[PDB]
């Protein structure tokens, strides 16, 4: 079974919604990533920062392992002994009253916006069916047809169907239109990344987060904050909103809520907000199942332990001050805050992002282009700083290759 | 760590969406639940059918432990060496072209949706946005917005903000009012359970799912079944659809498609459908990870080396002769297929579903009430005979002490 023979079987098999990085692996550890050749990569997309803890942590494994022979699944129509035990351990965490277990990303997002509904007509008091959400522009939680329906891309949103009413799109780092759409009571909810991920990795200006927190409290707007892709320790902080200091009214965590070994997705929010849903009126089969929520202590646990968050608040210090060093007539742009960064490939009709990084997986690093010329850095945060140097090293020459 | 220790924890610290049966289980084994106090039960609920091949399925665990320590999840940003596998395996057992992967029931349900609508749009001619998608009353398919938009339950969209457009409501087993709905031309889907679950394991008469196919296709609308529930063996063939020799456009599967190890989809169908979503438009982070893939192999071949199909048949032939024993002046209705089955209780004074449940509970055997006063079984299809005549008596002993 060679590369070849694996893009060949996908392609006449699976679904042609990807475009990936021609390399097909086979194994991964830590921050490094095997194909079927025996090639060793960098990791430096991290899944998308889900694999924060490193490939196949062994302590992340070890509580799958554990609990996959006593009991897996018995849906919420039941209890089980380990949810509570989680639910207790990540609301103390995080200081919120309660959680609301879902499996991926986008169904969190989905939660959120259900919960703001729900609140704006049962506590805030808007005229049911007139609450509005307000997102940013530049936004990405996934690809339901409520989440395209709040996308400023054509490619997520073209072609798939009427959109969800109620989806209002303001301009990212923007305090006066923000401002602007809570003039509206109807308005229930602003959400929000507090650094824009897809969108190649966009840092709004400081403050930006604080005059969010102030604008919703003051228009009696609930504040979400979509922290899936710069949450736990991948900024350099548990969330990225703890750089201001500002307190969200909901969380949203899921990708290395897990460590990649499971889809895991959380909803933290207090129970003013939560308790607007009632038993029977939200759910989904696998969300907070023993086998997720042992993986989700254990993941959660790791980045405790391991102190990923400052580490990757030095690291991150570091990979940008090198990266600014790049020449400027094509690298016109670096971004990020701890281990969540982004260069801009000043594209010629010569050379581009996917050039470049398909050069950088034949000098054994792996990274992916957004939105055309952007190139992400986002390796896991247990890389050490002689590996970092390394991957410099690497981006370095590949670049200046060109 | 005492059952009403879980109950309270859960209540402090966790949303209130469910109200689960209080049962607190911390162990199962085929099909087979312990509590915590080491009680032991039949499980007559399977986790809504998740949990087909039983609890903790030896081969389905050690396909997941092979796999945990060498890769777990790469992102579609890259290639891995078991999708494809997984891939060919699936398409070729269903015998579709091509296989879009997901992570729960509801995401697979969002894809046929935008399958439909970018078919309806790009195949069918039909103008932007104007695409519908009919849906059967009675119908689940999972809480996001959409999902919530197209059902007829107030529990499940009542305060949930305003609902997405483009989506037709019929009645379900009514081949007259599926014939006047697609008189429109802007119709691009129809969507259905080939026995509606949630609603009560509703089963169509005979020959319906013959009439759905006809009208649809004479009509030029996409059949999509939805056999996340039905499907993979439950009701006694691979595909409930198969009882009639019907092939839909789209199927949906999930649940019982990891055994209950891990939360796997798959939305199926042919090129002319699944190409016209183009590379980067729609996916999901943990869509198609090899952990996921290699559970899902191993579930389906579990499936078919234990000949489960015929099992279910054969048993619930015999489970619904028997529940047909019961008084009518309490069980007022008996309906299945395979191993989905349910009772009617005529709810008054001394008794309701929830009270009968209870003491199902305390006799050792594990059942949810559905809308009030259906009771549902639905036990893993590993069981046997004797198994399945000693759940039965447990079912009398309850029915007949009230
Ligand atoms: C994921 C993402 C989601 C959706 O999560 P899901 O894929 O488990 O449904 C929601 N919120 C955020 C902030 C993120 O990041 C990814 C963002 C994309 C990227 O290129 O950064 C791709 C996604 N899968
Ligand atoms: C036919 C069908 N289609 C999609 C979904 C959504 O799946 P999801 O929960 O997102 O994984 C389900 C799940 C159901 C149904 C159910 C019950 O009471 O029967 C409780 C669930 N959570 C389903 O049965």
């Amino acid at each position: 079974p060679t590369s070849d023979d694996i893009f060949e079987r996908e392609y006449k098999y699976g679904a042609h919604n990807y475009h990936p990085l021609p390399v097909a692996l086979e194994r991964g550890k830590g921050i490094y990533l095997w194909d079927v050749e025996g090639r060793k990569y960098f990791d430096f997309l991290s899944s998308y920062s889900a694999v924060n803890q490193g490939h196949c942590h062994p302590k992340i494994v070890n509580a799958l392992k554990s609990q996959v022979d006593k009991l897996t699944l018995t849906s919420r129509a039941f209890y089980n002994n380990v949810l509570g035990e989680y639910e207790e351990y990540i609301t103390k965490l995080f200081n919120y009253h309660k959680v609301l277990p879902m499996n991926t990303g986008v169904e969190a997002g989905e939660t959120a916006c259900k919960l703001a509904r729900k609140w704006g007509y049962t506590v805030k008091g808007i005229q049911k069916y007139k609450a509005k959400i307000v997102f940013a522009a530049g936004n990405f939680w996934g690809r339901t047809l409520s989440a395209i329906s709040s996308s400023t891309d054509p490619t997520s949103y073209d072609g798939f169907g009427p959109f969800m009413p109620g989806f209002d799109i303001i301009p990212y780092n923007d305090l006066p239109a923000l401002e602007r759409a809570l003039q509206d009571p109807n308005v229930a909810a602003f959400m929000v990344e507090p650094i824009q991920g897809e969108a190649g990795v966009v840092v709004p200006d400081p403050g930006y987060l604080m005059g969010v927190r102030e604008l919703c409290t003051r228009h009696q707007v609930l504040f979400i904050a979509d922290e899936i892709q710069t949450g736990l320790a991948r900024t350099g902080r548990w969330l990225a909103v703890d750089y201001e200091n500002v307190r969200p009214d909901i969380v949203l965590l899921g990708k290395a809520l897990s460590g990649g070994l499971y889809p895991v997705s959380a909803v933290l929010c207090d129970d003013d907000i939560m308790l607007t849903i009632k038993p029977g009126e939200h759910g989904s089969t696998y969300g907070g199942n023993p086998l997720g929520c042992r993986v989700a202590i254990a993941a959660l646990e790791v980045l405790e332990e391991e102190n990923l968050a400052e580490n990757a608040d030095k690291l991150g210090i570091i990979l940008r001050n090198e990266l600014m060093k790049l020449p400027s007539d094509v690298v016109t742009a670096v971004r990020g805050k701890g281990l969540l960064n982004a260069i801009v490939i000043k594209e010629t009709k010569d050379w581009d992002a996917w050039k470049v990084c398909l050069r950088l997986r034949d000098n054994g690093l792996l990274a992916k282009p957004t939105h055309g010329d952007i190139i992400r850095f986002a390796p896991p945060l247990v890389i050490k700083e002689d590996e970092l140097r390394e991957s410099i090293e690497i981006i370095n020459k590949t670049i200046l290759s060109f």
